[PDB]
């Protein structure tokens, strides 16, 4: 069995475990054994959890950030169901009391023994919360639907639990010998080397001698650095660039000067370099795994004595501030450092600014900073996120930052998971506090575990992270054997969708769409495909169950990559078991995921201030190499499709401007139309503010969709942050709907401007949260989130320098400009 598990892990993570063994690497070997132990302890703990605690782990509650209501309740193993009237303010317990009282009268005769499952989903209602605080009930109220729930007894939950078991002395200048290279080029070669602590140089860079593009180049020269060996900070990295000149970059390579056991490195090293686009301090400190073809540098680290970095106990041994403390001059820097005790004492949240003023290239000053740091009070989550930036390379700072993030709720962690995973790319060593933090949290919440897995799995085709990410996924698997098998099922479904999508691509260039679609259906109806594609948890949302694939309703779309549109149904889920996914292969989905996650965050922040813009936060999840899934919002269509203005159709208009309004009218007869116009106005405000703030341009009728409820949302975000200064967009046909069809309607239109202003001003108040998250996202390597000007785009769009009064006036001008332009 131990053999079988290992083969399953290798298959799941997309990398053979034997490959880790073959590295003969102590750091890898250490990581694997420590993390495996940690993860196995988490699993022991989980297996004895109380049944409510188990539910909390497996099906974490889905909550929103007086009225009558009908609810249908059945018991687990029964056809018989009952419809009860309850209040939105009632607790699930009261509901469960009704259900049991009804059961006992039927059967002729305790609520705390039960939880309520949402029919056909892995989602439960339990706890001390009014029904309307549950996302599901809340959702049912707005769409107008009846909640369907199933009474599940504690013994049944426990069966699920059960089925799922498993030094200071060295004053000589730092120096290296550059020995030789092995490489490709057209000119002379040079090696530039710098010593970095994060983004900051610890001293000047020092260049190599120019040697002809001949060879197999052979330097054999001492490069000496303008820094003492005792002043190298613990997280010092040495960064190289190999290039050509008569500039033409060739390659780069980084390494930590100390190893994962804190020992200073000696002597010779062979550096397999990464091909270029000159110094790249934020680039990985691990060699290029393509040793067959990568250019290679050999250096020698001279034996300076073995010295390990000094222990903490040894480290420990060794006005107008406010008016500025809200980029700084050197004298301003000097007062901050001078008054570092006051900073700790009366301005602890200004820790980052103090860290940025310490001289990381002098060990006495670092020991000073560290001394303060070790008694520094915990900071809020917002402050802690800033400290995860690459600007804060020191391990003690890193550790402090994680310590401060431990108070993150699961809902917050989930919201910031994408960025936390991306920060892993900044890590210097395999065994680190972030990895342990993410793994423990993942093992204590299955939803965390699910998305941690997919974020890591979706980048296994990236050589620079394959090893790190592979190792973490292995560790995770040791910690939950059952969930590994659930995840393997999803991977099997994704393997099949790829093969099917490849077929569809080929067929679409040879025959008519009707013919390709029929062939797609025959392929899907093969036993191997019916079995692979049915009965899985959605990678988009593990609480959504994808039961039986409805082949007859599957198709594909006409765009370049021919994305697949896959529908599912489930008898048990009734009608909320009718769900769709899109499989897309050929495009990088990371940018779309980021854009949707930031819009979802806006929706959270708006709702926390009592502003519900009726947004549509659907899933998007990269799963592999230019591969991933998109959640289908049903009962929606594109603005362009609605505006095709076909004859012999409900929405038949005298003027194209009336097409959308007419469409809305046909889906929302009578009284209902007014609320639909309201849903459209609210969502339109939300999306107009979001796409402006994030600089999403190229918005048109083919990438804007509308729900039959009136709710508008966006699809296919190819660009953001003004990378293909985007204006605020007001579209005429939308303004026409907002104005209820009327040419003049300032009452409705100005209500809509109010919504826009209220949404925009709320985001500004959280501007720093967006900034810190985008900062962390720079680790991802998206070409549209690659430098400062990308970030500056967000600063400008949020007008963060300005007072709220100025910001709003500025916004009002952009909005008014948008309205003029509206024809
Ligand atoms: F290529 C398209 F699949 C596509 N790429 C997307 C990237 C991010 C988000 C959504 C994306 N979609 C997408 N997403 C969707 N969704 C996803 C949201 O629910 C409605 C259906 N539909 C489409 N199309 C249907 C109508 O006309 C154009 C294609 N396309």
């Amino acid at each position: 069995v131990k053999k079988l598990i290992n083969s399953q892990i290798s298959l799941l993570i997309g990398k053979g475990l034997h490959e880790f063994d073959s590295l003969r690497d102590p750091e890898v070997n250490d990581f694997r054994t420590k993390m495996r132990q940690f993860c196995e302890e988490a699993a022991a703990h989980r297996q004895q959890l109380g049944w409510v605690e188990w539910l909390q782990y497996s099906f974490p509650l889905q909550l929103e950030p007086n009225r009558a209501l009908l609810v249908n309740v059945k018991f687990e193993g029964s056809e018989e169901s009952f419809t009860f009237q309850v209040s939105t303010k009632d607790m699930p317990l009261a509901l469960m009391a009704c259900a049991l009282r009804k059961k006992a009268t039927v059967f002729r005769q305790q609520p705390e023994e039960y939880a309520l499952q949402v029919n056909g989903r892995h989602e439960y209602l339990y706890g001390n919360y009014p029904l309307c605080h549950f996302q599901y009930i809340c959702s049912c109220l707005h769409s107008g639907l009846t909640p369907h729930l199933t009474m599940v007894h504690s013994s049944s939950i426990l069966a699920m639990r059960d089925e799922q078991s498993n030094l200071w002395s060295l004053e000589q200048p730092f120096s290296i010998e550059l020995i030789e290279g092995r490489k490709v080029n057209a000119m002379k070669l040079v090696v530039q080397a710098g010593l970095f602590h994060g983004n900051e140089m610890l001293c000047k860079t020092v260049s190599s001698s120019e040697v002809n593009v001949c060879s197999e180049p052979v330097w054999k020269q001492r490069l000496e650095f303008d820094i003492s060996v005792c002043d190298l900070p613990r997280m010092a990295r040495l960064c190289f660039a190999l290039y050509a000149v008569v500039d033409c970059p060739i390659a780069w390579a980084n390494l930590m000067l100390f190893d994962y056991k804190d020992q200073l490195k000696t002597g010779e090293r062979c550096l397999y370099m990464w091909p270029s686009v000159l110094l790249n301090p934020a680039g990985t400190v691990r060699g290029n795994p393509n040793t067959e073809s990568a250019a290679a540098l050999v250096i020698y680290l001279p034996e300076v004595a073995p010295v390990y970095f000094p222990a903490l106990e040894k480290i420990l041994e060794l006005q107008l501030r406010e008016i500025l403390e809200r980029e700084l001059y050197e004298h301003e820097k000097d007062l901050v450092w001078k008054m570092r005790h006051e900073v700790q004492e009366h301005f602890p949240e200004a820790l980052a600014r103090l860290l940025l003023v310490t001289k990381w290239n002098k060990h006495e000053d670092v020991a000073q900073m560290l001394y303060l740091l070790c008694s520094w009070p915990e900071l809020p989550v917002l402050s802690a996120l800033e400290l995860l930036d690459f600007s804060f390379p020191d391990c003690y700072v890193g550790s402090f930052a994680i310590k401060s993030l431990r108070k993150l709720t699961d809902d917050e962690l989930f919201q910031y998971l994408l960025q936390l995973v991306q920060v892993l790319k900044y890590e210097s060593y395999l065994d680190c506090e972030l990895t342990k933090f993410l793994l423990g949290r993942a093992l204590a919440n299955r939803k965390i575990g699910h998305f941690l897995f997919w974020h890591l799995r979706s980048e296994m085709h990236v050589p620079s992270v394959a090893l790190r990410f592979g190792l973490i996924m292995e560790a995770y698997c040791r910690g939950s054997t059952h969930h590994m098998k659930v995840l393997m099922k999803q991977g099997e479904a994704l393997s099949k969708l790829k093969a099917l999508n490849d077929f569809v691509k080929v067929s679409s260039q040879k025959t008519t769409k009707p013919q390709t679609k029929e062939m797609m259906h025959m392929c899907m109806r093969q036993e191997t495909y019916m079995e692979a594609l049915s009965h899985l948890q959605s990678p988009l949302d593990p609480s959504t169950l994808l039961e039986e694939v409805c082949v007859e309703q599957c198709t594909f779309m006409d765009s370049k990559m021919k994305p697949l549109w896959i529908m599912y149904s489930s008898e048990e889920a009734g009608s909320a078991g009718n769900v769709g996914i899109i499989f897309k292969n050929g495009d990088d989905l990371r940018q779309d995921m980021l854009t949707l996650q930031m819009i979802q965050l806006m929706d959270v922040l708006w709702k926390q201030e009592g502003l519900d813009l009726r947004m549509t936060p659907y899933g998007c999840l990269p799963t592999g190499d230019r591969t991933g899934l998109i959640e289908v919002v049903l009962h929606s269509d594109t603005i362009a499709n609605i505006q095709l203005n076909k004859s012999n159709m409900a929405a038949t208009a005298a003027f194209n401007k009336d097409a959308l309004l007419n469409w809305l009218k046909s889906k929302n007869p009578g009284e209902a139309l007014d609320r639909a116009i309201e849903e459209f106005t609210l969502s339109c405000a939300g999306y107009c503010v979001a796409t402006y703030v994030l600089g999403i341009g190229d918005r048109h009728s083919d990438n804007i969709m509308i729900r039959e409820s009136g709710q508008l949302f966006h699809i296919d975000f190819g660009h953001f942050l003004g990378n293909f200064r985007v204006p605020f967009i007001l579209t005429y046909d939308f303004v026409h709907v907002i104005q209820q069809g009327k040419t003049n309607n300032s009452e409705k239109f100005e209500r809509f401007r109010g919504y826009c202003e209220r949404a925009y001003t709320i985001l500004r108040r959280h501007g720093l949260l967006f900034l810190h998250l985008f900062a962390l996202m720079r680790a991802a390597g998206l070409p549209e989130l690659s430098c400062s000007k990308d970030i500056q785009y967000l600063k400008d769009s949020l007008a963060l320098g300005k007072t709220e009064e100025e910001a709003l006036k500025h916004f009002r001008v952009k909005f008014n400009e948008a309205l003029r332009e509206s024809w």
